[PDB]
């Protein structure tokens, strides 16, 4: 709808009509729609009048570079449109170093690789138990009956929460991650129901776990220090909330993306079923091939970049799809190749905000896939059905009916 007028720093030949929430051809798939943007010869930085007017990085080299220099490209605003964000600070996602660092250090206590190794059995239980619920059926909607459920069940185990509380957490997760609907007033109220609901829910748990010896995410966050002192109660609520939301919409959609693909590549499934080690070693490959995030950075100071003069406060969208699927970075990028030697992507971003959850994500994906093939070694996508895609900050897909012999 709303277009802004081309600013004086945007040359006419960098103008593309791209709506990140409604990509041309999104119905035929999210990755294909982004790739359709990245035509041969496209400049490294283009600009669109939609969503407030913003630049877009169009290949792996540019995505990487904008991601990794907070002095030039700040997380002061990371969400498009620039008015959305945007008051709520969701600490530390909008901080630059050094402010960012000790908040990230608190996140890392719950998510580091050594720590994640020790939760593998709990994640495997979530996955085998979800799958058991439907393996005997010979069909399921992968998205609604596994993907949507899995992150929340993982979070309960990692944050040591009663499984009984799934419905109330699920409701607040819906509200917090995809607010609805009719007016700006309506969406704000909806989001606040999510955010403030989750806030009341975790409050006493925070207080009970101060001084505690559990190694669940909540004890670890609330007992963290920030510049020499125990973290403020509210900051800790913010980290806990971030732990919940960081691993939710990304993982929900990512899991359906790769399952859609495996559903339509039985030979590849055969290959993985036969080489468990190749399966385990190929998480990076799946992350490259199915990136889901398009956050942004704000130009931190006036500066020349990629042939244009950028102004402080301009935004650059970083569609991470355009790194993993970039053929200048990964030859024959459409192939999910478990033997690929050099797997270049920014699916977890880059620089200091590079996904704190990336070790948990790898283990969730591998464990899901192992636990799936144990029970359901052969499977396909239901005849006469198609997935339904949306683009946005996080790529969305649903309707993943899969079927298997029984
Ligand atoms: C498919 C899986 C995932 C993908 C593709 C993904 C992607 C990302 C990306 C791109 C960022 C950087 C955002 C930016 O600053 O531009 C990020 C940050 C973050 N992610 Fe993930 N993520 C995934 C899974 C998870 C999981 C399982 C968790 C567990 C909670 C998680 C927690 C976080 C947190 C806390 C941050 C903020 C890091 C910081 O700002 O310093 N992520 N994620």
């Amino acid at each position: 709808r709303a277009k802004v007028e081309r600013p004086a720093n945007v040359p006419e030949d960098r103008v593309y009509e791209i709506d990140m929430y409604a990509l041309n051809g999104i119905e035929d798939g999210y990755h294909e729609a982004w790739k359709k943007v990245q035509h041969p010869g496209i400049p490294d930085l283009i600009w669109t009048p939609f969503t407030g007017g913003h630049w877009i990085a169009t290949n792996g080299d540019t995505v990487k570079e904008v991601y990794s220099d907070p002095t030039r490209f700040s997380s002061e605003v990371i969400f498009l449109p620039k008015e959305a964000g945007e008051k709520a600070q969701m600490v530390p996602t909008k901080m630059d170093p050094p402010e960012h660092t000790p908040y990230r250090k608190a996140l890392d206590k719950g998510l580091n690789l050594a720590k994640i190794r020790k939760v593998e059995d709990k994640v495997r239980e979530v996955a085998s138990s979800l799958i058991d619920s439907f393996a005997a059926r010979g069909e399921c909607d992968f998205a609604a009956e596994y993907a949507e459920l899995f992150p929340v069940h993982v979070f309960m185990a990692l944050a040591d929460l009663p499984l009984e509380d799934i419905p109330v957490l699920s409701e607040y997760a819906r509200q917090m991650t995809r607010p609805e609907g009719n007016t700006p007033e309506e969406m704000a109220t909806d989001l606040e129901a999510g955010n403030n609901g989750f806030y009341a829910y975790v409050d006493p748990i925070i207080r009970a776990r101060v001084g505690g010896d559990g190694d669940d995410l909540i004890t670890l966050m609330v007992n963290s220090e920030i510049n020499g002192e125990r973290i403020a109660h509210d900051k800790a609520q913010g980290l806990i909330s971030l732990l919940l939301l960081g691993g939710l919409d990304t993982v929900v959609n990512f899991l359906s993306f790769f399952m859609i693909h495996l559903a339509r590549h039985p030979e590849l499934v055969a290959e993985l079923r036969s080489d468990p080690l190749k399966l385990m070693r190929g998480a990076e490959e799946m992350f490259r091939r199915f990136p889901v995030v398009s956050e942004a950075r704000m130009v931190a100071k006036d500066q020349e970049y990629k042939g244009v003069f950028l102004k402080r406060g301009d935004m650059i969208l970083l569609p991470t799809a355009l790194h993993g699927l970039d053929d200048a970075a990964n030859p024959e990028p459409w192939k999910l190749d478990f033997s690929r030697r050099s797997i270049s992507h920014s699916t977890f971003g880059g620089g200091p905000h590079r996904c704190a959850g990336m070790h948990l994500a790898r283990m969730e994906v591998i464990v899901t896939l192992e636990e799936w093939l144990k029970r359901i070694p052969e499977f396909s996508f239901k005849e006469g059905e198609t997935p339904i895609y949306h683009s946005g900050i996080v790529a969305a897909v649903e309707n993943v009916p899969l079927v298997w012999p029984i």
